[PDB]
């Protein structure tokens, strides 16, 4: 079907391009292939993809272009997505949420350490392997924010509104890492409550104003235990310079609470 690989079933559908299960005729290995038909975007995407080597990031195996279709071969995540484990209005058990958050932080420290920002962290982009290990997927908006040890500020507005940090809507230029931290906090909220707190983090949004006025007797907050809520209070801080960094998340009390066998 494509060189030595047989394309056997549809795993999902993207904006521009489906993902299929592909099985090697000789070795029997099953991978995923993203099929894509704005052509410079994939060259950048491929270039970032070749950099990735971590247990909580989807691995890139290579690509082949046939005609105008690019085939991106990658690690298969056969457990579906984190979005499927979140029950609406409920979330998931706190131990399971803590485990996924620890894995998410591991993958995000990894990306940041190679100078890559993901820019669209959300449950649909966090896939699971067959042992429910989390894999950060989808590098279509990813970009370099540090190169030769020099940081560059971002200016492009991108991502998904309910997950996006407020500076991205307010500031001409902004630091990459606190944006990804913020999206992880919205992810953690979703996992603990089964609901997103706001349409977008703007002063025109009542639910966002209500959080900034600390009305945590409202939903989703009132569904979340005090210990993880204290962490969310340090993550979902409007001023990105005052927002908690990953090294400090790792010192948080709930982060370090024993919960799971
Ligand atoms: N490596 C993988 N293993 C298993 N399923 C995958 C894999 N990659 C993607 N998928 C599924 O295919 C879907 C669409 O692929 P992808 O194009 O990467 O996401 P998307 O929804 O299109 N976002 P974008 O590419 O930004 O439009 C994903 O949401 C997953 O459900």
């Amino acid at each position: 079907f494509v060189e030595d690989w047989d394309l056997v079933q549809t795993l999902g559908e993207g904006a521009y391009g489906e993902v299929q299960l592909a099985v090697n005729r000789v070795t029997e290995e099953a991978v995923a292939v993203k099929i894509v038909d704005c052509p410079e975007n994939i060259k950048k995407e491929i270039c970032i993809l070749k950099m990735l080597n971590h247990e909580n990031v989807i691995k890139f195996y290579g690509h082949r272009r046939e005609g105008n279709i690019q085939y991106l071969f990658m690690e298969l995540a056969s457990g579906g997505s984190l979005f499927d484990r979140i029950e609406p209005d409920i979330g998931m058990p706190e131990p399971d949420a803590q485990r996924f958050f620890h894995q998410l932080m591991a993958g995000v420290v990894y990306l940041h350490g190679i100078g890559i920002t993901h820019r669209d962290i959300k449950p649909h982009n966090l896939l699971l392997d067959e042992r429910d290990n989390l894999k950060i997927a989808d590098y279509s908006l990813a970009t370099v924010f540090r190169y030769n040890n020099r940081e560059r500020l971002l200016n492009k507005m991108c991502g998904t509104l309910p997950y996006v940090a407020p500076e991205l809507l307010k500031r001409r230029e902004f630091h990459a890492e606190p944006v990804d931290v913020w999206s992880c906090g919205i992810v953690l909220t979703a996992m603990l409550a089964g609901e997103l707190p706001w349409d977008q983090p703007s002063d025109s949004c009542q639910e966002y104003s209500d959080w900034k006025e600390k009305k945590t007797y409202l939903n989703p907050w009132k569904k979340i235990d005090s210990a993880p809520l204290a962490l969310l209070h340090k993550i979902l801080v409007e001023n990105p310079s005052a927002r908690i960094t990953i090294p400090d998340i790792k010192k948080d009390r709930w982060y370090n609470k024993p919960l799971k066998k």
